[PDB]
């Protein structure tokens, strides 16, 4: 019963077959689906009418080629995921399909919150998500949006671009969903060997008790652990950071007072 | 019976009070009007059950400051020429309207048609355009947009952009309009001198003979009418060139065989 567009035609005849009294919900993803995407569907199919998930591996807002390469899929799983849910659309395109020719006119942000953090990290990857959840909403045309707050420079960012843009739809930012230790559900976990996960929970472990007074003091102790520590950094009540275990990169935020978990 | 609206919200109203049996045609516009700007309205009331023109000086788009402050304001003239038109909707925005928090997001363009001509000598240009072009469409979301052959490269942007962005709108490409010596219509124009004026039209008169087999030549022509001449080139089967007299800048393109 859930509906599969595999190209721009088929997901346009589907579109313009919904009336406009009616509310369109929209989760965009890069697939391998986890628990995280999940509980964004779960609200958007308490809040709409007809919930669409997108599942886009957009290249341009990797810069790192490798991660590219790395990413995981799995299709037929997440389908079979979706279903369960009773997603009504997967809108589930081909590079070919979003950029027609190539990336010829992009979105570029000039914002202090785009040269920070994940910004100042990965060059490009803002203006290519940017620009891909651009085009995402010109053609789902959906009334609710849902976005995890894991990311929250992309939440700010895909905020002032639905506003500068004129694109109405309102915005829903849900909770970061966490394993036991505080850790982030992540596709790109899928990717860490046991060795890493013991890492990766030593590190929440850390976390989990630490004051954040001292900051050059938890660098070291994350480093020591094995995993390198990135970015580190207070905004207003919030930590942000980022980190690689072994060639697998993870990023994190949540509030200095209250977590993770 | 012309409706003005100032901002935003005024405007909205107004759009989507609006029929889908209607169709929308929109003409966008820095204002100064002249016949160019209405031979594409023209041809817009045409088509259309409501015409659309906007006003706005897109500050993003200009990459010479004394060019902003020179750009010409005739706002009720320009009321008046719109109303004899029959013009449906004038959408004439302030800043705040149209960049509520600033320029912070920018539509860039990696293409070579960006690269050259225009886009060499008016660097941020076309990245400025394609922003408020990018805007002023999201917001007046017509069926057809009326743009003039005379600047050939934002009409090549703007097509990109409307495919690329997912857009329904007809492009709808005007030929220029011209003096009869072959000077192309423009707003600028409003700020050349009476012999400035007459410097133009040679140069125009000194274009209507060329085979434009030597375009140094063409060049050093030009530019002993005391005008200084920015670049000239063929592309395709087309001319394309600017050049300054005095402070005002102006441009043309057209076929081999401006008439
Ligand atoms: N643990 C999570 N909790 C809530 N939302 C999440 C979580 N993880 C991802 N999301 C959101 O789901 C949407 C898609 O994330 P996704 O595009 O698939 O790529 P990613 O952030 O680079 N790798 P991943 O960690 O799986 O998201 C975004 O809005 C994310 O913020
Ligand atoms: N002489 C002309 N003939 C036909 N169309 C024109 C002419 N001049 C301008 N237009 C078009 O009218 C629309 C608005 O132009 P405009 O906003 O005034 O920017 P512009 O290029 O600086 N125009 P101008 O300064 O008047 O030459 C654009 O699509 C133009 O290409
Ligand atoms: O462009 C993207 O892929 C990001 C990921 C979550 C939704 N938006
Ligand atoms: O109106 C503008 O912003 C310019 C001139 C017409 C098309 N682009
Ligand atoms: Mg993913």
């Amino acid at each position: 019963a859930m509906i599969i567009a595999d190209n721009i035609k088929q997901f346009h005849s589907i579109r313009n077959s919904l009336i406009k009294q009616q509310k369109i919900g929209f989760v965009p993803t890069m697939g391998a689906l986890h628990n995280g995407h999940i509980s964004l569907i779960k609200k958007a199919k308490s809040e709409n009418d007809v919930v669409i998930v997108s599942i886009f591996v957009n290249p341009t807002q990797f810069n790192n080629p490798n991660d590219y390469q790395t990413y995981p899929n799995q299709l037929q799983q997440d389908i079979q995921i979706l279903a369960s849910l009773d997603v009504d659309v997967l809108f589930n395109p081909s590079e070919k399909d979003i950029y027609p020719d190539g990336n010829l006119l992009r979105i570029e942000p000039k914002l202090e919150i785009a040269n920070i953090l994940e910004g100042k990290s990965r060059p490009g990857h803002f203006s290519g998500m940017l620009t891909v959840v651009l085009k995402l909403l010109q053609i789902t045309k959906p009334n609710n949006l849902y976005l995890g707050e894991k990311d929250y420079q992309q939440v700010m960012l895909i905020k002032q671009l639905v506003k500068d843009f004129f694109i109405n739809t309102k915005i829903i930012v849900c909770p970061t969903q966490r394993q036991p230790s505080g850790l982030p559900l992540s596709s790109r976990n899928k990717n860490l060997t046991s060795t890493d996960i013991e890492i990766a929970n030593k590190i929440y472990e850390i976390l989990r008790q630490d004051d954040f007074s001292n900051l050059e003091e938890l660098t070291n102790k994350i480093n020591s652990t094995g995993a390198k520590l990135q970015y580190i950094q207070k905004l207003n009540n919030r930590i942000f950071l980022a980190f690689y275990i072994g060639k697998v990169r993870l990023i994190d935020n949540f509030l200095k007072e209250t977590g993770p978990s």
